């Protein structure tokens, strides 16, 4: 079930279901869950969480940084 939760919300922060979640997906999470973090903290979040530098948040980093946070 944890890849099928983890599946379901990863579909929901798509919007644009490009099967990457963008910067801009993540922050607007950000404010759904009431939580506003400065730019350079959202920034640095998605810099922090890409493995692969490719500048957008893959499901693998995204369970990952999931997991971290958790
Ligand atoms: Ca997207
Ligand atoms: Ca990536």
């Amino acid at each position: 079930d944890a890849e099928e939760e983890l599946k379901e919300a990863f579909k929901v922060f798509d919007k644009d279901q490009n099967g990457y979640i963008s910067a801009s997906e993540l922050r607007h999470v950000m404010i759904n869950l009431g939580e506003k973090l400065t730019d350079e903290e959202v920034e640095q979040m998605i810099k922090e969480a890409d493995l692969d530098g490719d500048g957008q948040v893959n499901y693998e980093e995204f369970v990952k940084m999931m997991m971290t946070v958790r």
